[PDB]
């Protein structure tokens, strides 16, 4: 039994368990019932509290924190409204697998049940969006329930976690001693199981001509998981193809590198990934945005697999996504890189595949990410200032953190960014929440205080929560927001002008004066319309000291390219095509009777 | 029986068909993917008139302000996943006040539901517990009548929110075979002898009081029978929050409202009397106080067979759900109260009654620190100022609210007379509901003059929707009462946390520069001698206006009951208890607050 906890509230509990779970950062908002822990943590040294304007910015705040860290992001809100606020957030968390415990007050346990001010079933609202949730019934299981939330939160795939806090528990001072062990953070069989599928894997890549690896944001919650990756490609000559989750994880700057694959992946990674003999699914779950038509997935893997020399090999570290979406041969159970680096010494060292990085290579010659540039007169394109943010910001030699909304603007980052670093791209990929970029980019610079963060947004996802400008100048965070405005839900547009013949149904929305807006938060507003005054305005952005804004006027209606969407495969995309434009553009004039 | 009047028509057509059967004039919404079969059908629809927000919540918001000021369902058309995540609070916020809504979500195509696919979210099983019903359209056969139902149960018995999940693809079919006609169309003897036992029962009350709530709002004749049976049997009359606007409290019979934060007056009267007459309201933890020391006088009353408790309620679920009742009238409350009329002995005056009220409110009135030469603002001032400023405008009014001490102050320093003219969110008690309530609001009346009364945390919840009430063309005039702080939660600490302020002062934006970046007007108030003529302007112009009212920090509302104390043991307010709480405060904070 442990008695060193008698005598203090639940609040003074929970504000104890913060340290021992080596917290150092919460974020919240008060409320009245989860006031007791509030006094509680008043003044408190042991972390730094971070105060949004509304609950969710607390909580993608959170998630960007655990993107950027690695460490679980911890918000603090109050019941009712306050937790239906984050149930975006932990969905959000729940989709992309981002670490994260929510303490949610609630109001006396007396009371629940009985329509009481404030009350609401958390618990049940968001059974389906937590890994696990639980309601506090007593101070004495406080501790208990807090080590169990965190270490569910950070453990097999990570996950967002509730924790419903009755305000007379937190108020409630301990009376009774408690278990020592539920006060302490934290098969042979088995082994030799995992290691037989190695030894499977192992065999199978050993016998691959083709082979491809299929890379996702697995690899990135382990320290040592690129490292790996990259001693594997190299050993054995693999090309390496990465989700959007997995961006950073490679470097692109490396021969081997197939760049992103999927509905706008580059078309040779889609291409390798259809021709492949052998498919080394690392840290990826097969989404419906990277598949393509299921039934024409991987073609050559599956004929390779039916003449048993390949397939599909796969390191999963959860069961729930093994064999969800496809059947795959050899699934590998557990942490990836720890796996990776079990394998390694069984993989045989490959001199060249010279056949299949030519065909690689004619590929990548062929089918560049490639797209309307400026013109005299033109406005700005969006992907020109991806293109040219990234070397501006490459440059400063500092560590970048790119965070984004959801739409084009993601899709046009994601492909034209040139990424080289672990945990440097932070975005809502899963749930695709819109709004998502301001607050994970607040989040992500706390995390990491010295390092450059942007946060490259579109119009429309920037105005689902811009009240958290002035979180960022009250927080002291230095974020640099990027708005490719293009006035106009891009992402809905282009699927507008593809399948419902350019109608356009309430997908353009009134948008304020970001630059007045950014000085009436309190911080500097940059614009730039003219192609001439762009790269001086990307000088002055990165350079300026402090939080700033810089709106990009861009050119409307351009789609993001390629693509594969529908029934078609992986090889079955849509190419960029001048001529096309220009006629779709005309098209798109008559249709809309000249409005767009 | 079978009907093809829908036969070829895709799931999205028959939703826009199903708008115009179901008399819907404004829909709410943000489009996304899963969605976009039904925005296509509903494409320059002149069926009825669509509001654009910039966040799903302001849509569900704006919905519960139309629907709370035309008394119409508000309906909802957002996309799945975060679409319908962000739309979970305004139906807890619409479930907790009754109020009719009808979400429609869209949902990922039936072939993908269960593999964890793009946008996917478990909609129906999330907002199981804020809604009265929901369900998933499997086929498009049976859209016509899932929207049948949902609109039905929506406004049935105590209003409330109710969720229909759309998958893509049953939008996006056809309905090839027709169907039953009647899926595309929209004891008694307990009551009356409740009746009879409730009319004897107040006609032999000496000392009776009528405990008034929303729930007499939702009958276009409620207000009136109430005041019928007011004046008839002259019964003093006290409204919860939600029922403010149900009688007019320039009647000496008024008592104003009830709680822990109503009028001691109201609150005394309620522990007084000999018979409670609830209509329409659900003793909810706000009115009550402590539990057990509510109604001492109804409860002996009760003992002695001669007096208690009666309620009108509709939800048998409420029903000595909280308190122990002795007569129970089930059903619509209005509709009762016109069957119960003519069992009503006309009473001509209740002297000793009605004598203790009235001492009562001379010596309880709402009373504060008023404004002192080169002192701030009062908060409880511009109410009052504000008050008379939009009366004498003639127009209809309409006032909104955001969740804090300006929230208190506006309901009990605001004269209120007319039904529907009060938008506050009170179960819930959510923040930012302000704003995208009172562009709710506006649309349901174009012509009413629609006021906000916000606080400064409470705008910063959901300022972005200021750029949609431009967009949308509701000229709303949002008053934000500027403490620099969460005033009713800075309050509780003082009270009970020995002035320990726990990250309750958010840093502002600049709300005029803000105002004129969304593209309204922005007007701002420090010193007392511009108050008035600020107020003026505010409301005399044409467009959408904000005006910021710099009031004065750490004002207590009072009375108030909080805790284990019951309605009779109330904090009174006292000027010279301020001025000591004043110098406790700053000692505490080094000068800080
Ligand atoms: C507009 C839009 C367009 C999109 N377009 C694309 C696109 O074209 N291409 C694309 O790639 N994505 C795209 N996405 C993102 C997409 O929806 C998915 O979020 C993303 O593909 C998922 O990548 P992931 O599988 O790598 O990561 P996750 O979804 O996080 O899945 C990771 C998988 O790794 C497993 N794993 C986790 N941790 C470990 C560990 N330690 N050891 C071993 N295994 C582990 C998990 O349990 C899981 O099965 C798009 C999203 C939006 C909003
Ligand atoms: C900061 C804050 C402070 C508050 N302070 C106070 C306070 O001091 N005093 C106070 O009064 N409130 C206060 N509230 C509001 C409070 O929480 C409750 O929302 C409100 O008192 C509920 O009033 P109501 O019962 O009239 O309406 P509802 O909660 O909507 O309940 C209505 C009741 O009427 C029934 N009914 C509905 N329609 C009909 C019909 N047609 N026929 C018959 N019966 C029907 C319902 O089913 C239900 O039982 C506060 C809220 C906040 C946010
Ligand atoms: C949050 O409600 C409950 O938890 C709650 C719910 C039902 C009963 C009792 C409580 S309570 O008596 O334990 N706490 C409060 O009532 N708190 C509170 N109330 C107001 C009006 C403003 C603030 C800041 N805090
Ligand atoms: C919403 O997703 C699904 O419903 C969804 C989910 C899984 C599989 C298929 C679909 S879908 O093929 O019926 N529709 C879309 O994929 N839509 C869509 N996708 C993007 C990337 C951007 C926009 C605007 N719409
Ligand atoms: C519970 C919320 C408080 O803050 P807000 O600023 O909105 O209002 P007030 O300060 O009037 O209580
Ligand atoms: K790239
Ligand atoms: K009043
Ligand atoms: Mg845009
Ligand atoms: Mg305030």
């Amino acid at each position: 039994m442990d008695t060193s906890f008698v005598g203090l509230t639940g609040g003074q509990i929970f504000n104890e368990m913060m340290s021992r779970q080596n917290v150092d950062t919460v974020f919240g908002y008060p409320g009245g019932a989860i006031l007791p822990v509030y006094d509680a943590i008043h003044n408190s040294d042991k972390f730094n509290f971070v105060l949004p304007k509304h609950e969710q910015g607390a909580g993608h705040m959170a998630e960007g924190y655990a993107r950027a860290s690695g460490k679980p992001g911890v918000v603090l809100v109050t019941s009712g409204p306050g937790a239906t606020n984050v149930v975006t957030p932990m969905a959000d968390a729940f989709a992309d697998g981002i670490p994260m415990v929510v303490f949610t007050g609630q109001v006396p346990t007396s009371a629940i049940g009985t329509d009481a001010f404030q009350e609401a079933d958390v618990v049940g609202i968001s059974r389906s969006c937590t890994k696990w949730n639980v309601m506090v019934k007593s101070v004495e299981e406080l501790p208990l329930r807090i080590n169990e939330a965190f270490e569910i939160a950070t453990s097999g795939r990570p996950g967002p976690v509730l924790v419903d806090l009755p305000k007379d528990v937190t108020a409630a001072i301990l009376r009774n001693p408690i278990p020592t062990k539920t006060t302490l953070p934290s098969s042979r069989a088995q082994d030799e199981f995992v290691m037989q599928s190695i030894n499977k894997a192992a065999d199978l890549i050993n016998l691959a001509k083709k082979p491809v690896l299929y890379v996702g944001a697995g690899i990135l919650n382990h320290a040592d998981g690129p490292r790996l990756l990259k001693e594997l490609s190299d050993r054995a000559q693999i090309p390496v193809t990465t989700t959007l989750q997995g961006l950073g994880s490679f470097d692109q700057e490396d021969p081997k590198s197939l760049d992103m694959l999927g509905m706008h992946g580059c078309a040779t990674a889609n291409l390798a990934v259809q021709n492949a003999d052998l498919i080394i699914a690392v840290g990826a779950r097969f989404d419906d945005r990277v598949t393509g038509n299921i039934s024409k997935f991987a073609p050559e893997a599956r004929r390779a697999a039916a003449e048993g020399r390949g397939g599909i090999i796969h390191f999963e570290v959860s069961p729930k996504n093994i064999n969800k979406v496809v059947q795959t041969q050899i699934a590998v159970e557990g942490d990836a890189t720890t796996n990776l680096g079990k394998m390694m010494s069984k993989i045989f060292p490959v001199k060249e595949r010279s056949e299949w990085f030519a065909q690689i290579n004619k590929w990548k010659k062929e089918y560049p990410y490639a797209y309307m540039e400026e013109t005299p007169g033109s406005k700005i394109k969006p992907q020109t200032v991806i293109k040219k943010l990234s070397k501006v910001a490459n440059d400063t030699g500092r560590h970048v953190i790119v965070t984004t909304g959801v739409g084009q603007h993601q899709m046009w980052a994601a492909q034209h960014w040139t990424w080289r670093n672990p945990h440097t791209f932070i975005t809502s990929g899963g749930l695709g929440t819109m709004g998502y970029g301001l607050p994970a980019a607040i989040g992500a610079q706390v995390a990491k205080p010295e390092s450059l963060v942007i946060d490259i947004d579109g119009d429309a996802s920037f105005n689902m929560t811009l009240t958290e400008l002035s979180s960022a100048v009250q927080a002291g965070t230095p974020v640099k927001i990027l708005i490719l405005n293009n006035e106009e839900q891009g992402m809905v547009t282009q699927w507008q002008s593809l399948f419902y013949e350019h109608r356009y149904s309430h997908t353009h929305q009134l948008n304020p004066d970001f630059i007045k807006l950014a000085e009436a938060m309190g911080l500097k507003g940059l614009r730039v319309k003219k192609q001439e005054e762009l790269d001086a305005k990307l000088k002055e952005f990165v350079s300026t000291k402090g939080p700033v804004l810089l709106e990009v006027e861009v050119d409307k209606k351009v789609p993001v390219l390629p693509m594969v969407a529908g029934g078609s495969g992986l090889d079955e995309f849509i190419n960029f095509d001048p001529e096309v434009e220009r006629q779709q553009t005309e098209l798109r004039h008559k249709r809309t009777g000249g409005k767009h």
